[PDB]
DNA sequence: TACAGATTTTATGTTTAGATCTTTTATGCTTGCTTTTCAAA
């Protein structure tokens, strides 16, 4: 598996055409290379870390697709697997936990959270009640009105 | 004015909460030396 062999070394041409399979745009692969490019020498499994990367970005770009259809979170995790060579889906779910926490206090990261509204899945409206304890917050009991209206679309046709 | 009772004043004892200083002991930095896994060939 890609996930196991150490000390690779890679080209940037690798970076910014597997950054192009799952569709992002210019600055956030450019941001992608730069993050690899401050921890080039310093880095012990380089496939993790490009992995890890290209989800945690891939997430935050593709949020409200996501938000409209949940098998994508399948689609996206299983296209990752079929090219890392790797057998199980808990090793890529770990190896994404493991690199967040490296990103996490940055400001691109943090200016690329706010300008596709992601903040760990939720809208700023929707969090900023979710940690103020307001329980008039929207609870994950109904569904949303866009997936009704798209259900009575499908019922309809 | 006048005296009985209530309250204040002054004085001392009892117990608790806490400050300050002193002494002995733990701990952390410094320098030198030796062990032991780690990225590269």
């Amino acid at each position: 598996s890609l996930l196991v062999k150490k000390y690779c070394k890679m080209t940037t041409e690798e970076i910014i055409r597997l950054c192009n399979d799952f569709e992002l745009p210019r600055e956030v692969a450019y941001k992608i290379v730069d993050e690899y490019n401050i921890n080039a020498s310093r880095l012990v499994c380089p496939w993790q870390l490009v992995c890890g990367l290209v989800l945690n970005c891939t997430f935050i770009v593709f949020n409200e697709r996501r938000r409209k259809d949940p098998r994508i979170d399948h689609f996206i995790v299983s296209k990752m697997c079929s090219l890392m060579l790797t057998s199980k889906v808990d090793d890529v779910i770990e190896c994404v936990k493991l690199v967040k926490e490296l990103i996490i206090g940055e400001k691109w990261f943090r200016d690329l959270q706010i300008r596709y509204d992601d903040f760990d899945g939720i809208r700023y409206d929707e969090i900023i009640f979710r940690k103020l304890g307001s329980m008039l917050q929207t609870t994950n009991i109904l569904v949303t009105d866009d997936q009704y209206n798209i259900w009575k679309k499908r019922i309809e046709m």
